[PDB]
Formats: C-alpha cells, sequence, structure tokens
C-alpha cells in the first residue's frame, strides 16, 4: 500500500537503532576545546533571557493540561514543564474527540474539538516512515509529513529550546472519530477506494482531491495531534516574514542570500529588527534546527506578542515538511550561521555536549520519541544523517571561532555597533 497502517499497529522493528559507525573528529573537537577553555559559560548564559516570567505572573483557571499549558507559556521558552507537558501529550492521544473541522484554509489539516472544549490541529498520515522526497521536488512540492512534526517538537525539547508545540501522534477510527465527527461540508468528502478502504478528500488548496486523498487500511488513520495556541484575542501573535527566505520559483532559484556570502553583514545586521536584540540569534537557533532536520520551508516566523516591552522570541512552528530526506543534507539551510557568525552561548554548550559524545543526540531523541503512543516516528536511517549534520554544523562554528574571534560568536544579546 502507498498509505501504509500505522507502524505501532505492524510487527516491531528488532533492529538496533544505532547499529551505525560515526566517530568524532578529534583535531575540530580539541580546536574547540581551546578557543573556549577560558570563556565561562555560566555567566555568560545568564543574560540569554532577560525576564523569566510566565503568562499566569504577567496576567496579575488550571482545569485542564491545555489551561495548564496556556499559563505556563514564558517570555523566554514556550513550556518549561516537560512532565505538565507529557500530562498534555497524554490528553491530546486519549480525550475523546466532539467535533471535527477543516482547518483554515495549504495541505490537508483538521481541527480537533475535544470534550473539554479544548482544541488541537491535526494531520493525517500519508506514506511510511520509509518514504523519502522525489529529488525533483521543491520545498514547495513537498508533501507534509505528520511524523516530521512529532519528531522536530521532541528534538526541540531534546536541544533545550522548548519553543515548539506540544505534538503526540494518534491513531483514529476514521468512522466513530473523524467520518460520525465531522463537519456537514468534510462529511460529504469522504468515500471508499476500490479496495473497499476508507478514504477522505476534504477542503484545501494542495492537492485535496481524489487522486490524493487520505486512505485508511480500512479504516483506521494514524496522524499528528498538536495543542491550539492559546486564543489571539487574549494571546495576539506576529508573523513576520524572513530575511532568508527562498525564491519559491523555479525559474530564478536562487536568492541573494543564497549566492552573496556577506548577505548577513550588509542586509541582515543592519536592519533595525535584527541589529539589537535576541531577533538574530533566534534565527541561528532555528536554522540549526530546520538543518538537522533538513527542513528548507522556513520562509515566516511566528512569535507570541503579548509580553510588554520584554522581546518576543520565534515559536517552532510548521515543521511537516522536515526529514524528507536522509542522503541529502542541504547547507543552504545553514548559511545563517555561517554568514552571521553569532551563536547563542547555550545552544554552543547543547550542541557541544552532543558533539563530543557522538550518538548521544540522536539517542536521546530515541529515548524522547519512544514515549509517543505512535512510535517509531522516524526511520532509524535518519539518526545517521543528523549526527552527519551536526559534525557539519561544529566545523562551520570552528571557522566562526577562528575567523571572528569566540568573543564576537558567543553572545547573549546581539548588539551591532554601526
Ligand atoms: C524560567 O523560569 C521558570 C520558572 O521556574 C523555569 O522553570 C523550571 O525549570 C526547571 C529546570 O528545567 C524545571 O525542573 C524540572 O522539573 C522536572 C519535572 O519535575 C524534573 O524531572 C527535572 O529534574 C527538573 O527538576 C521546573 O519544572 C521548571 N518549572 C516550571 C514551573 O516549569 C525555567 O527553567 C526558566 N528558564 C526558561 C528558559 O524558561
Ligand atoms: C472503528 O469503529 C467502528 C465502529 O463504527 C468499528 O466497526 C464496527 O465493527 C462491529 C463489529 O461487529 C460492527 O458490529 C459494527 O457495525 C461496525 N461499525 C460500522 C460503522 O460498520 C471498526 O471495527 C473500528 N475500527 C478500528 C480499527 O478500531
Ligand atoms: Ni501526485
Amino acid at each position: 500500500p502507498h498509505q501504509p497502517i500505522p507502524p505501532s499497529l505492524g510487527e516491531k522493528d528488532l533492529s538496533d537503532p544505532f547499529n551505525f559507525l560515526f566517530s568524532s573528529n578529534k583535531i575540530t573537537l580539541r580546536k574547540l576545546y581551546d578557543l573556549t577553555k577560558n570563556v565561562d559559560f555560566d555567566q555568560l548564559r545568564q543574560n540569554e533571557c532577560k525576564k523569566n516570567i510566565t503568562l499566569s505572573k504577567f496576567w496579575e483557571p488550571e482545569d485542564d493540561n491545555w489551561e495548564r499549558f496556556y499559563s505556563n507559556i514564558g517570555s523566554c521558552s514556550v513550556y518549561s514543564d516537560d512532565q505538565m507537558i507529557d500530562n498534555l501529550l497524554h490528553d491530546l492521544n486519549t480525550s475523546p474527540i466532539k467535533h471535527v473541522h477543516i482547518m483554515d484554509g495549504t495541505q490537508v489539516k483538521f481541527v480537533f474539538t475535544f470534550k473539554n472544549d479544548k482544541q488541537a490541529v491535526f494531520k493525517p498520515m500519508r506514506f511510511g516512515r520509509d518514504y523519502e522526497s522525489d529529488p525533483n521536488h521543491f520545498y514547495f512540492s513537498d508533501f507534509e509529513r505528520h511524523h516530521a512534526e512529532i519528531a522536530t517538537f521532541h528534538l526541540d525539547r531534546v536541544l533545550g529550546f522548548r519553543r515548539a508545540i506540544p505534538t503526540v501522534g494518534r491513531v483514529l477510527n476514521m468512522t466513530t472519530e473523524l467520518f460520525e465527527k465531522a463537519e456537514k461540508k468534510l462529511k460529504k468528502t469522504f468515500f471508499f477506494s476500490p479496495a473497499k478502504n476508507f478514504c477522505f478528500v476534504s477542503r484545501c488548496d494542495y492537492y485535496c482531491d481524489t487522486t490524493h486523498a487520505i486512505c485508511g487500511l480500512p479504516d483506521m488513520k494514524e496522524g499528528s495531534v498538536q495543542v491550539f495556541l492559546p486564543d489571539e484575542s487574549a494571546v495576539p501573535r506576529k508573523h513576520n516574514r524572513s530575511p532568508y527566505r527562498r525564491t519559491y520559483s523555479k525559474k530564478n532559484q536562487v536568492a541573494e542570500w543564497q549566492s552573496s556570502m556577506n548577505y548577513c553583514t550588509d542586509k541582515v545586521k543592519t536592519k533595525r529588527q535584527y541589529a539589537h536584540g535576541r531577533r538574530l540569534l533566534d534565527l541561528v537557533d532555528i536554522h540549526i534546527l530546520d538543518y538537522l532536520i533538513g527542513n528548507q520551508d522556513r520562509h515566516h516566523f511566528e512569535s507570541f506578542n503579548v509580553f510588554n516591552d520584554l522581546p518576543s522570541y520565534a515559536i517552532h512552528l510548521d515543521h511537516g515538511r522536515a526529514f524528507g530526506r536522509s542522503d541529502f543534507d542541504d547547507d543552504d539551510i545553514i548559511l545563517p550561521l555561517r554568514q552571521c557568525c553569532i551563536l547563542r552561548p547555550s545552544t554552543f554548550q547543547t550542541l557541544m555536549n552532543f558533539y563530543s559524545t557522538p550518538k548521544s543526540l540522536t539517542k536521546a531523541l530515541h529515548e524522547s520519541l519512544s514515549k509517543d503512543p505512535a512510535h517509531p516516528i522516524l526511520a532509524y536511517k535518519h539518526y545517521p544523517a543528523m549526527e552527519r549534520r551536526l559534525a557539519k554544523i561544529m566545523s562551520h562554528i570552528l571557522e566562526c571561532f577562528e575567523s571572528r574571534g569566540v568573543a564576537e560568536v558567543l553572545v547573549a544579546e546581539y548588539n551591532n555597533p554601526d
């Protein structure tokens, strides 16, 4: 089947997810050690977050973990309590579904309304875990992968960012939980395939048609379930165009930042929004994440606009187009690191910690992913890829240290003299 069963409902893979050879370059490792042996990271880290305040203390409800999640949304992090979040994850997976609606407007996605009247974003599973993106497909031609949404959220926690939105796997009964709970406009788009599998077309801009319908085998369908952001009326949000937006054209495929090396220096560091603050450090952080997962589709940034005065941060969202290729690293994604050569001190330590112990990153990720009910989330072939990409990142960092000095790269806040 092109659209297979949920892997959790299949034969359990007994293979060792880490039976691959890697090893770490000790020359590079030693050069990073030497260039940083006198850096007091502890004192450096304390300025990365100006004021650590949650949404509740700023307001001065916890009936359910949604409200408990919303309340603990901080000024320098989306969440800081893994256990409470893991409880929310459990709720997203197990809570009874009351309504299913087609979401605004993009690829097929549903809004789940649970019995507690809380809500979530649902993205259905299409292909199996082994499926890789067409080499001829552009980033804007790529089909979303629900398991990429899940995997990246976990990786975002493992890296210690916690600026991603809680997402869990869930195997749904298409008949009782989708069809019978669906709105009238969505319900009518359901049908049976020639193989008698249950299918829905839905309505959306990107290939919500009969040919690309989502189909069960016959009536179950795994998907990603992501907790809704708090209401915009209460917690307003900002939508910002990325300076590293790609061209999104097959004729002119080369943006300025892809051909001009000094792009960051002349065109990004000199902008008001990036000249002072945390925004550029965020951009480097999020592109490190996107490079590790091979996400090319980072055209805009999303941020809360609710904490007065204090600086906002980019919400790590929209990861559907991640993990498309296990045999290809797109170094264009990590270009901001190479061009800007600034890096949040905590991020460096996190990366350094994982890098100095081979396979520790993917092992810590595997362990996190294992708690998801829909595991395995990622095909194991992506693990050596992530290790390979991590090593390459450290090489770019070493180049930044040697070219611009460690005191100019590792800053908790960026300030442009000019
Ligand atoms: C900003 O301030 C908040 C306010 O406390 C910080 O949150 C606390 O961070 C610690 C350290 O990660 C959390 O501790 C952990 O709790 C789990 C669950 O019990 C435990 O297994 C771990 O061993 C660890 O003790 C703590 O839960 C968390 N508090 C809350 C209410 O979430 C936050 O770390 C500060 N920094 C940032 C960037 O937000
Ligand atoms: C999904 O839920 C449906 C319930 O609607 C399950 O199908 C039912 O199976 C029983 C078994 O005897 C029948 O009596 C019902 O008539 C069936 N329902 C319908 C609407 O035909 C189905 O088995 C469930 N599938 C999974 C994978 O859980
Ligand atoms: Ni097609």
